[PDB]
């Protein structure tokens, strides 16, 4: 329990809007990130310490802790530098690159610790819920720190993008690319893949191209995972084409992916988002900027996946976990069953 | 609270499966159960009625409902002394259930009238109304099962065991509920979307889709969802030369009977999706009725969840909406979802 971790964990993370992140396009981002990134690393670090001791003692969770601590300490060092020190700004970018490289394997490492703990230890129902609660928050936390760091790196280190954000993200283009990416893996494994039947409706601007401010990589990640499952279910169940509809409303950008891969019983639909990490992480990407990712399956026929994204950058605000009394109380935590 | 309410509220409701409710039609056994279970269920909800805000309980409407439930609780407790072999007690018990059923006939509109006086955002009121209406659904279910099996005059549908159709023709109920909504839609708009129905029997390919279910409950759910899909479709396409059909797919899987109702009625923002399932919430004004009362979605979801099913709405704002009903395909897993007044419920308030 280093002192810096305890200190910065007492701060609440500061969520940014997609709009703010566009404003990155160096002195201000530097002062903000040297404060905000330790805060977010410190908050999740403290939350790691309340996990079951046998999980925290796994080499994998110990690695994650050590990486996050080292990265926190690397960033806190810049609190002694001036935002006007142009070399400190340059060094700060190199440090974000180092931190990004150090965190490159966080997701599978953490996943390895969870699987090792679940496979080897008894997990009471409360603890199992807390693990899904923790992993949603841990992976959201990583998504957020990676977002903020890459935004600073990409801007101050694609030219048509502002950092990792596309101010006029061609949603349909991303859908088509993510489908093709999944289609390639599907052919490599199944030697055959369903085709894409894509419909687009722009309710906000009829007959006009659908564009929103969004992170295309995040959108690609969500769709890629949903397409992999739709294609794996379609081929194994059977090829019927995966039907996709992209809709832009006043407040929401909606993408619905539909297959006829036989579906799954409602009893098991929730297990899809238990930690098998692609779907839960995909949903985290959707919820990161106040979106959502829902699955509704028709057992015996097929499955619909619907992505909700905010159509306004001002409302696309980071959904960040905070290690405060409420979170700690959720861990401690009417109808007949 | 009378002593009987305090006493019987200490017991937890005993949920029954639809298979068990069918087995009642395979009399003293149902009498022995109901004379105890119905007071317990009335007593549980009577305790929660007191937790409501003073402005709502004191409404003549809620006080009436409370007075009805109390009297029905007392009517039923009168039978605790009788022997299940007393054939006259069994006959009188049927008469009492019919009296309680008739007394409770106007509970929902009375309770709704009470909410109108008290007046969507009240989380405790949503919590209570879910539990109150689920409680009523369950007590009406149990009483009607006994009445429709053992009464001399109330026989229900000859093909049902009580109110349960062991071979519920799901598609037929869909078509009937769609026509009922179409008739109402035509009255309000002089046009109605057509039905584009698809059925997939993954459990028994190409075979008719039947499950054990309460067709009246299924009809209510579909009727309410069709009323919403038709209204949204007509109004969203009112400047179009035609109406897109409402697409329905009925799927029978190993564990689930799934009904998806898809329209192109413009959808709704994700921001207000949760608000749609709130009582009274309606984009139409409150009537004195196709829409306006704001009970279609929440009550329909109660019916779906009453037997461990569910009802979800997934909307594409600017395009249309998917309403999906999940029902258990096996009667043994179709277990009552019942509220219980305990520390958890009290803490939730
Ligand atoms: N299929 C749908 N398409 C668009 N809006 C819907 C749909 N279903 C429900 N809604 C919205 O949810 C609200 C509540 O509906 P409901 O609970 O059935 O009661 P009511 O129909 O009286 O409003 C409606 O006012 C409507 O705006
Ligand atoms: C868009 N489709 C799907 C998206 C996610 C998960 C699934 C899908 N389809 C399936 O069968 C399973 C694997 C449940
Ligand atoms: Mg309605």
């Amino acid at each position: 329990v280093p002192r810096e971790v305890e200190h910065f964990s007492r701060y609440s993370p500061s969520p940014l809007s997609m709009k703010q992140l566009l404003d990155f396009g160096e002195r201000t981002s530097f002062a903000f990130l040297r404060q905000e990134l330790p805060v977010r690393l410190a908050n999740i670090l403290k939350e790691i310490d309340i996990l079951p001791t046998q999980l925290v003692n796994t080499s994998s969770v110990q690695l994650v802790k050590s990486w996050y601590i080292q990265s926190l300490m690397d960033l806190v060092e810049f609190h002694e530098k001036s935002p006007d020190d142009q070399k400190a700004l340059s060094d700060f970018v190199d440090t974000l690159i180092k931190v990004r490289n150090r965190h490159h394997n966080v997701v599978p490492t953490m996943a390895q610790g969870i699987i090792e703990y679940k496979d080897a230890c008894t997990v009471d129902p409360v603890t199992n819920q807390n693990l899904q609660y923790f992993l949603d928050r841990f992976y959201m936390n990583r998504i957020s720190t990676r977002m903020l760091m890459n935004q600073h790196i990409l801007i101050f280190s694609n030219p048509s993008h502002i950092g990792s954000i596309d101010p006029n993200c061609d949603v349909v283009a991303v859908v088509q690319d993510a489908f093709e990416c999944s289609r390639m893996l599907c052919d490599q494994y199944y030697l055959s893949s369903p085709e894409l039947k894509l419909t687009q409706v722009n309710g906000k601007f009829p007959d006009q191209p659908i564009h929103i401010v969004y992170v295309p990589s995040h959108l690609h990640h969500m769709l890629f995972e949903l397409f992999k499952n739709a294609m794996r279910a379609t081929v194994e169940h059977q090829l019927t084409p995966i039907e996709v509809i992209v809709v832009l409303g006043k407040e929401d950008l909606t993408i619905k992916i539909s297959d006829r891969g036989g579906g799954v019983p409602l009893r098991i639909i929730d297990r899809l988002f238990s930690y098998g990490y692609g779907l839960p992480i995909s949903r985290l990407y959707a919820k990161y900027f106040q979106g959502d990712l829902n699955l509704y399956s028709l057992s015996g026929y097929g499955t619909d996946a619907i992505i909700y994204l905010k159509a306004l950058s001002s409302e696309s605000i980071e959904k960040l976990p905070v290690f405060n009394k409420s979170a700690f109380k959720h861990y401690q935590m009417d109808w007949c069953i």
